[PDB]
This record gives structure tokens, sequence and C-alpha cells, in this order.
RNA sequence: AUUGAAAGUUGUAGUAUGCGGUCCUUGCGGCU
């Protein structure tokens, strides 16, 4: 596995779905990164540099697979089980009524990020709360700009907009390549654009699988699966490819979520929008009860469009 | 092949208008 580290030189702009050209709506806000950009920053630099075997122009998805991606100051989304209590988010562990797994009441969600020793500590059922100054906000970069007449150094009409940037440290992303030779390449490359505004990050590749991906958590009858990105498809549908990749049925699933990640984007080969799709957003836990005892595995991909780094969901165990 | 491409928070704008360092005060006492 290759890990590629993107190094913001400044600000990033992953912009929300909705109109923004000049003269006409000027409001631009950035959303958390969705893998599929990440993926398209990767797919464009190797379309410009020849090898367009292994980018799938006008194709849903490339030939390598993007496994998921990850920001950092390596932080992740709290868990959507984790819930505020005064100055404490505390972990808030499944229940059970007329026989079914629900999240018991303790108040309400509050968004915010964690560390990555905080999500290993709580995957591996050991986190009881996070005292709130753990609990990371990602930092926002509103910037109002103009257009200015060619001669006359004046505002032109209706020629002023706003981009509310993200202030990001890094972001990393993990690719398995069937021998499309991305590791060169990348290597050859110092940066690349990322997001809008012409923004760009540098590039930095190594060969190494992070220690997250290598868990051992053991056997286990309860364990859950973390969404460290957006997974697409229907919950019965990925509850049943669980069932399938792990040989193992399923007695009772809890999915704990929020509101859904609306996906959408731009398609550079037809120059239009893609279509909409809705996924079970980063954060969000799927609580399983299997029937027997399996190995929870580190790290297993669900869902549709793995390969643009969709569907990473990580390991853990609960009780 | 990334909700992407493109866009100088710029142009005009005097820290200025009014305002007394003035009023009260014996170079004197006779001492060292
Ligand atoms: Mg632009």
């Amino acid at each position: 596995m290759i890990e590629v580290t993107f190094t913001p030189y400044d600000v990033l702009l992953f912009r929300e779905s909705r109109p923004f050209d000049a003269g006409s709506e000027s409001v631009a806000r950035s959303i958390i990164p969705l893998p599929q950009t990440v993926a398209g920053a990767i797919r464009t630099l190797l379309f410009y540099k020849g090898l367009k075997n292994c980018v799938g122009v006008g194709e849903e998805e490339p030939e390598f697979t993007l496994v998921g991606i990850a920001i950092g100051t390596r932080i992740y989304p709290l868990p959507f089980n984790i819930i505020k209590s005064e100055k404490f988010y505390k972990v808030v562990n499944p229940g059970r009524f007329l026989g079914k797994l629900i999240l018991p009441p303790k108040g309400k969600y509050k968004s915010g990020y964690v560390t990555e020793s905080i999500l290993e500590k709580y995957l591996k059922g050991e986190l009881k709360e996070v005292e709130e100054n753990k609990v990371i906000r990602i930092e926002k970069e509103k910037r109002i700009g103009i257009k200015l007449s060619r001669e006359k150094k004046v505002v032109e009409e209706g020629m002023l907009y706003t981009v509310e940037f993200l202030r990001i440290e890094k972001i990393y992303a993990w690719i398995e390549d069937p021998g499309c030779g991305i590791k060169d390449i990348l290597s050859s490359y110092e940066f690349l654009t990322l997001g809008g505004e012409s923004r760009v990050a540098f590039v930095e590749v190594d060969d190494k699988t992070p220690d997250i991906f290598n868990r051992e958590l053991g056997s286990t009858k309860k364990a859950l699966f973390y969404f460290s990105t957006p997974t697409i498809g229907k919950v019965g549908e990925i509850v049943q490819e669980l069932e399938k990749r792990l040989n193992a049925k399923i007695d009772d699933y809890l999915l704990v979520s929020s509101r859904p990640t609306a996906i959408s984007g731009w398609d550079m080969h037809e120059k239009k929008p893609k279509g909409t799709k809705f996924a079970i957003p980063p954060g969000s836990v799927l609580f399983v009860e299997f029937k027997e005892e399996v190995e929870v595995p580190p790290y297993i991909k669900l869902g549709k469009l793995k390969k643009l780094g969709y569907g990473l969901a990580l390991g853990g165990i609960w009780e």
C-alpha cells in the first residue's frame, strides 16, 4: 500500500454543490474533502502524464483503488455515538429494547474532530470520554474578492464574490496500485491542484501501510464499524455485503448516523455536473451483533465506488 | 481526469475645525 501525503501551500476549497459563477451566485462554501476529489486530482495528474490507461477517462472509477482519505494537523470526525455533556464528550454504548439494538437517550451530538490516538482507544472500546479541549474544529478562512475593469481600476458590475476556504495542515490518501506505476509518477511531481480556485498541495509519497490498518482486535460477536469516509449504498446491501466478506450472519445491527452526505461533483470529461448520490456520512458507526464470533478486521471496504475512496470502515469492538 | 474553470475589496476621501502658557506675586530684608 502506498501512502500519499498532501501538504496544502495555503488554503483549500472543496466547494459544496451550489452555483458559483461570476456575475451571479457568488458564494463558495467549502465542505470536508470527499475522497473522489482526491481521486480526481490523482487521475488528472496521470491524465497529463500520458498514463491514460489507469485513469478511466469517462469512467466512474479509475483502474487503481483509493483506499480512503483522512485529514491531518491525522484526525477523524467524532463518532456519532459520542455526545457532549458539559465539558466532556461521552461515549454512549448500544442498549437493547424489544430485542433491538438502540442508542439510549443521552443528549444531542455536537460535531468535531479527534486525533487518531483517541479514535484507536474508541475502536478498542477503551474510551469513556474526551475532554472538550481535545475535540478539534476545522478552521475556516473567509475571503472576499472582486473583479476590476481592465483600465479604470474600478469594480465591474456585479463582480464581487465570497469564498469560505478551509485551513488544513495535511491530507492523507492511501492507494493500492495494480501496477500502473503511480508511486513513481507521484514522486516526479512536487505539487498538484487540489479542489477549487486553483489551490495546490505539495505531494509526498511513501510505501507504507498506516498502523491503524494493521490493528489486531481479536474475535468477538460484538463488532462495530466506524466509517472514516462516506459510504454509498442501501444499509441493507451494505450489511449483506458485510455478512459475505466476513462469512458470518448477523443477528442484529444498529446504524448510528446523521444527515446523509450529498455527493455530486464535476465531470471533467463531459464538462458538466455528476449525478447526485447519497452516502452515510463519515463518523457514522455500524454496531453489529454477529451470530458467531468473527475476527474483526482493522479495516474493510464497503458499498459503491470503493476505488474512489468511499466506504472505508475501521473495525472496532463494543460491549 | 478534482462542483471544477475564470475574477486585484477596489475606486473617491487633507486628522481636521475652535483654543493667548495665562492668572495670583514690591529684589527685598539686615545679616553672615
Ligand atoms: Mg474560480
